[PDB]
C-alpha cells in the first residue's frame, strides 16, 4: 500500500487563494460529528481525542488552518449573549480522513482542573468547549466557524524544499495535514520530493499522538522523511534534566541552521510555554555559530521561513 490515496473532489485543488472567515459567530454553519475517539494511553496526563466532522464540502478550507467552536450555553460573563468561539489547527488534510471533502478533523486536549492542594477535581472549572467536544458523540451538531489563519499555510511553490516542524501536544494537529498531503495522498499538482522533518514533544509514550501514522512514513520514504520524538517524563537530556524539544533540537542544531541557511520553513506549533527554552537553545546555537540571533531571526522573518502558532 505504499501507493497514494486517491482524493476527491480534485476541483479543491483550483482555489487561487484560501478560504477566510467563511461562516462568522453571528451565524455559525451547523456541522455533525461522526466519530469521536481517545488518542492516549492510560499513562497520558490527560486525554486527548480525535473528532471527525462532517461540513458537507460547506466549509472548506487549506492545510494549516483553524475551525472556530462555539460551545452551547451562555456566556457566563455576558448573560443571555453566546459563548465565545474557541479556535482549534484543523488536524486533517482539506480532503479530510475519509478522502471525500467532506469532513474535517480536530484534535482536542481535555481541560481538567484539579485543586493543586487536594488534588481533586473540579467540573464547575473545567474546560467549557474542550471537553464539550471530546464528551460528543456521533450525530452531536456543532457550530463552526472560520476557517481562519494564513500563519500556518503551507508553502507550495517549491516542492522539494524543507519543513522543519516542531510541536508539543496538540500542536501536531496541523503537521499531520500537512504530512498527509505530502506522502499519503494522490495530488498529482503537489508531488513533494524534499525533506520533511517531524518532531514531537508530549509527557510520555502513551501521550504519543499519532505515532503508528508518522512512523509509516519513515519506512515508506526514509530518504524524504525524519522524526524525532521527545517524551519529557521518560528521557533526560545530557544533564540529567528533563528532556524537552529544544533540547532534541540542540542535537541536531549544526544540521538544522546549515538547512535554514539553506532557505528552509520552520514551524512551531503548541502551547506557547515552548517557545521561551526554544528560543534560548537557538540563541546559544546562533551565537556558537558567530551570528546575532536577532539579527538572523529578523531575516527569518523577513525572507518568510518562520511560522508560528502557539496558545
Ligand atoms: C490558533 C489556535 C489554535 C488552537 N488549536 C488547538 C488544538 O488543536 N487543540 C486544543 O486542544 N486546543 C487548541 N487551542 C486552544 C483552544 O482554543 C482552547 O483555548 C482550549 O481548548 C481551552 O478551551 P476550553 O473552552 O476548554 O476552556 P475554557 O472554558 O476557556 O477555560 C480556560 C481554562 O480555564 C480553566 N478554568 C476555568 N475556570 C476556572 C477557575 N475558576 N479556576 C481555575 N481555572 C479555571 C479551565 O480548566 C481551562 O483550562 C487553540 C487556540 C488557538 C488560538
Amino acid at each position: 500500500s505504499r501507493s497514494k490515496v486517491s482524493v476527491a473532489p480534485l476541483h479543491l485543488e483550483s482555489a487561487k487563494e484560501p478560504p477566510l472567515n467563511t461562516y462568522k459567530p453571528k451565524e455559525p454553519f451547523t456541522a455533525t460529528i461522526v466519530s469521536v475517539e481517545s488518542l492516549v494511553g492510560p499513562k497520558a496526563p490527560g486525554e486527548t481525542c480525535h473528532i471527525v466532522i462532517d461540513h458537507g464540502g460547506n466549509v472548506p478550507y487549506w492545510e494549516g488552518q483553524s475551525y472556530g467552536v462555539i460551545p452551547p450555553g451562555e456566556n457566563p460573563k455576558k448573560p443571555g449573549a453566546p459563548q465565545n468561539v474557541r479556535l482549534y489547527s484543523i488536524a486533517s488534510t482539506r480532503y479530510g480522513d475519509n478522502f471525500d471533502g467532506r469532513t474535517g478533523s480536530l484534535c482536542v486536549r481535555r481541560a481538567v482542573y484539579y485543586d493543586p492542594e487536594t488534588g481533586k477535581e473540579d467540573p464547575s472549572k473545567n474546560g467549557v468547549c474542550s471537553n464539550f467536544l471530546c464528551n460528543s458523540k456521533p450525530g452531536d451538531k456543532i457550530q463552526l466557524t472560520g476557517p481562519s489563519g494564513k500563519i500556518m499555510l503551507l508553502p507550495e511553490e517549491d516542492p522539494n524544499a524543507t519543513h522543519i516542524m516542531i510541536a508539543t501536544g496538540t500542536g501536531v494537529a496541523p503537521f499531520r495535514g500537512y504530512l498527509r498531503r505530502m506522502f499519503m495522498e494522490d495530488v498529482p499538482n503537489y508531488r513533494f520530493g524534499g525533506l520533511a522533518w517531524l518532531f514531537l514533544g508530549v509527557a510520555n509514550s502513551d501521550s504519543l499522538l499519532y505515532d503508528e501514522e508518522f512512523t509509516s512514513y519513515l519506512k515508506q520514504y526514509p530518504d524524504n522523511f525524519r522524526y524525532d520524538k521527545v517524551l519529557s517524563r521518560e528521557q533526560k537530556n545530557r544533564s540529567g534534566g528533563k528532556m524537552y524539544v529544544q533540547d532534541k533540537i540542540e542535537e541536531y542544531s549544526d544540521e538544522i541552521f546549515k538547512l535554514l541557511d539553506g532557505g528552509a520553513h520552520i514551524y512551531f506549533c503548541g502551547l506557547k510555554g515552548m517557545m521561551p527554552g526554544i528560543q534560548d537553545t537557538l540563541k546559544k546555537v546562533a551565537e556558537r555559530r558567530g551570528e546575532s540571533w536577532d539579527q538572523k531571526l529578523a531575516q527569518l522573518k523577513k525572507n518568510k521561513q518562520w511560522h508560528v502558532e502557539v496558545y
